[PDB]
């Protein structure tokens, strides 16, 4: 038993990460067949972020201006092409690393793991959420960028996202693998704003479920109640408007635990009132909102990877 | 920026990792050099466990009673020796995924990144802190024994755990890799209990910098405090006595950030008799004291791994 934040084994993306310097400039890049993926403010200087014309900065670039290492060898590059905000550099060689791949862009809600890189070399994993509001809340020092977001089922990794910026708030944006970002953020130094954070609402329910499937049954209440009543109590506390298909979602853990999908909204609507009192849920004092109705299915069945 | 429970990439420990079956029981094992590592209690039905007497059990062994899988391919096992409470398996093939290694038992309140397998394929991977009562706060289901926790520095893994116990409360237990459980715990069905849980206070001192390097700094306060007095609240509130050895190893942390060793004691005192008040700290509603002081170094660095 126990639940956990937990991400996926990194030991497939981490074959699959490069050391990309271009000038002064020296970030992390994804190389996958004989394609290298890393964001386009590589050719920036500490300078041109504060207004780059990229198009104009990157006819000043020629193949020979792009340093791609892998451990203590080096990449050549054939080609370079510009797709929204990342740079595919073309080399002469495929890696032989290559995991069975796709390239996906997630909705606002579902979770990510994140290998955090520095020159190249990873340095950690941790588990991440696509907040509402398209931002994220990681750990990213300088150089980190380039670091890759991802999901894993079975023998495929599915790529979704990849590190570029840092808000003036802390929290982090970023674009998929074909250049474009979350949100409505551009890869700028300038004043951007995140709109609301808001809590991912059927995030919070299964993590409720997950509770209730490893002992912790204190919250559930002799309460009920209905769709639009329960999203009318929403909206004061700033959480995600829970639909039909939210409710579908939870099918599932509804089964498993025989406590209705309208039950635990009531059950929730007292921790939202009521607060929790001084009392933890899994060992956490605030409502947790970063585990999917499928990361709860996963962790509570035991599903493998090859 | 940002502060987040990280994991040490798990690509090394992946390929260690094969599938143990003896008789009707499968778990995971740990396949260094021509040997593999897995729990004794293997050789243990579901009614052995409630009073195994291993030597006796394992006399009715023989080395082609384990089947020993890594992927589709089998190895033979040529030897076989019970150290502790793990089972030692001589196989005819050095693995050659085997990483630089090194066998270490931890201290009470280190960390260490944990590679949740099934079947010897790994599934997930997060971090976890030995409590000083010797158990750890984790999520194993029905076959992850076996699984491993892990530290990495450059390119040596430090194997210092290995799953056997999940106990009556929900919590688990397991070994180093020589056989010797953490704690005062036996492979066995029955009824045991853990110590008084008490929280890492080196651990949350070294949270409490890592907030203020981070921006979060509403709880710094204007009071001091002595070590004894500061203990003396300690005891209260069932945290571990802080010794010199804590503030010696948090001066690192201490000059970065120009607040003495001390004065953090008092602001934590603060928090301790007044609560929080609604507030967070790093996205926590609780006081964490699963960082060490150098987990808090390496991701305020960006330290990275060969």
């Amino acid at each position: 038993s126990g639940f956990r934040k937990m991400a996926f084994p990194s030991g497939k993306v981490e074959g699959c990460m490069v050391q990309v310097t271009c000038g002064t400039t020296t970030l992390n890049g994804l190389w996958l067949d004989d394609v290298v993926y890393c964001p386009r403010h590589v050719i920036c200087t500490s300078e041109d972020m504060l207004n780059p014309n990229y198009e104009d900065l990157l006819i000043r670039k020629s193949n020979h201006n792009f340093l791609v290492q892998a451990g203590n060898v080096q990449l050549r590059v054939i080609g370079h092409s510009m797709q929204n905000c990342v740079l595919k550099l073309k080399v002469d060689t495929a890696n032989p690393k290559t995991p069975k791949y796709k390239f996906v862009r997630i909705q606002p809600g579902q979770t990510f793991s994140v290998l955090a890189c520095y020159n190249g070399s990873p340095s950690g994993v941790y588990q991440c959420a696509m907040r509402p509001n398209f931002t994220i809340k990681g750990s990213f020092l300088n150089g980190s960028c380039g670091s890759v977001g991802f999901n894993i089922d079975y023998d495929c990794v599915s790529f979704c996202y990849m590190h570029h910026m840092e808000l003036p708030t802390g929290v982090h944006a970023g674009t998929d693998l074909e250049g474009n970002f979350y949100g409505p953020f551009v890869d700028r130094q300038t004043a951007q704003a995140a709109g609301t954070d808001t809590t991912i609402t059927v995030n919070v329910l299964a993590w409720l479920y997950a509770a209730v499937i490893n002992g912790d049954r204190w919250f559930l209440n002799r309460f009920t109640t209905t769709l639009n009543d329960f999203n009318l109590v929403a909206m004061k506390y700033n959480y995600e408007p829970l639909t039909q298909d939210h409710v579908d979602i939870l099918g599932p853990l509804s089964a498993q635990t025989g406590i209705a999908v309208l039950d635990m909204c009531a059950s929730l609507k007292e921790l939202l009132q009521n607060g929790m009192n001084g009392r933890t849920i899994l060992g956490s004092a605030l409502l947790e909102d970063e585990f999917t109705p499928f990361d709860v299915v996963r962790q509570c069945s035991g599903v493998t990877f090859q």
